[PDB]
């Protein structure tokens, strides 16, 4: 909408106060004009029609329980935009500052979040498996990263290419979580998963097997559920990424860690310069080796560690 840029205040899903960029024109809208061609947050009103209505508020204060998922979707989309711009010199998901749109309060009891080809969508959860999913910064960044992937490598959402697609979203979700630097970890979705169980998460990158996901290519899932295991076999790549950054010895193979920043540079370059819609795990290894070679040189530690990490998870 046309209006003037304003700054509202509200509370997110976890009860924390934050400022949010809004737009005033009769109402205050969840429309942040400070980033690209805008970040826009919508109310889906417990229905499945999308996007719903652009979020309107009478007083620019967002402290109601119903407001909390909108506050976080809007704010964390801003953090994710900032990460891509400041760290990777990428302007929104398409590289040309496309408007970023999210809808909250999608459906009833909906235990998921997704990119639908055009926008982000967040359920409220059923209060048992999830609370409103925009409360997780890693979740928000996971979803926006699907849009980045779709505009760049275009990884098809099935089998190995789809597991890479998933891992890319977990990797950058985690790197955005570290960028914001509030309780960062290598776990996925811990802030909104299972409110009655402490200390768990939907996936672990540091130890995928903690939740039954494979941590070695020889343990990959080969069936048809979950688009050929895209959220399962992602553990193999997540583990490799974790090892590149943090190091470790895994199935007897030692990896010297090179840190998060270099992990992000290597995988961002792989995603945007080398991967294709049908890339498999072996081709991802080759893309990461080439990317590290471009950035750091063929004889570098960074290249050697990429090779070590993929060896550790059984990907040649
Ligand atoms: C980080 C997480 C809390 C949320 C994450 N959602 P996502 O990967 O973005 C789910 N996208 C999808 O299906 O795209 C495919 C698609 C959907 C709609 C239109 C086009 C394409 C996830 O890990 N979900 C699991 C939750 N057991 C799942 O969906 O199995
Ligand atoms: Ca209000
Ligand atoms: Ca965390
Ligand atoms: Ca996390
Ligand atoms: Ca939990
Ligand atoms: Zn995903």
């Amino acid at each position: 909408i046309t209006g003037t840029s304003t700054v509202g205040v509200g509370r997110g899903v976890l009860g924390d106060q934050k400022n949010i960029n809004t737009t005033y024109s009769t109402y205050y809208y969840l429309q942040d004009n400070t980033r690209g061609n805008g970040i826009f947050t919508y109310d889906a009103k417990y229905r499945t029609t999308l996007p719903g209505s652009l979020w309107a508020d009478a007083d620019n204060q967002f402290f109601a329980s119903y407001d909390a998922p909108a506050v976080d979707a809007h704010y964390y989309a801003g953090v994710t935009y900032d990460y891509y711009k400041n760290v990777h010199n990428r302007l929104s998901y398409d590289g040309n500052n496309a408007a970023i749109r999210s809808s909250v309060h999608y459906s009833q009891g909906y235990n998921n979040a997704f990119w639908n080809g055009s926008q982000m969508v967040y359920g409220d959860g059923d209060g048992q498996t999830f609370i409103p999913l925009s409360g997780g910064i890693d979740v928000v960044a996971h979803e926006l990263t699907h849009a980045v992937t779709d505009y760049t490598a275009g990884l098809i959402y099935q089998n190995e290419s789809g597991a890479i697609n998933e891992a890319i979203s977990d990797i950058f979700g985690t790197l955005v979580e570290f960028y914001a630097n509030k309780n960062p970890d290598w776990e996925i979705g811990e802030d909104v998963y299972t409110p009655g169980i402490s200390g768990d998460s939907l996936r672990s990158m540091s130890d995928p097997a903690k939740y039954g996901d494979p941590d070695h290519y020889s343990k990959r899932y080969t069936g048809t559920q979950d688009n050929g295991g895209v959220h399962i076999n992602s553990g193999i790549i997540n583990k490799a990424a974790y090892l590149i950054s943090q190091g470790g010895t895994h199935y007897g193979v030692s990896v010297v860690g090179i840190g998060r920043d270099k992990l992000g540079k290597i995988f961002y370059r792989a995603l945007t310069q080398y991967l294709t819609p049908t890339s498999n795990f072996s081709q991802l290894r080759a893309a990461a080796v080439q990317s590290a070679t471009d950035l750091y040189g063929s004889t570098s530690q960074e290249v050697a560690s990429v090779k070590q990490a993929f060896d550790a998870v059984g990907v040649k």
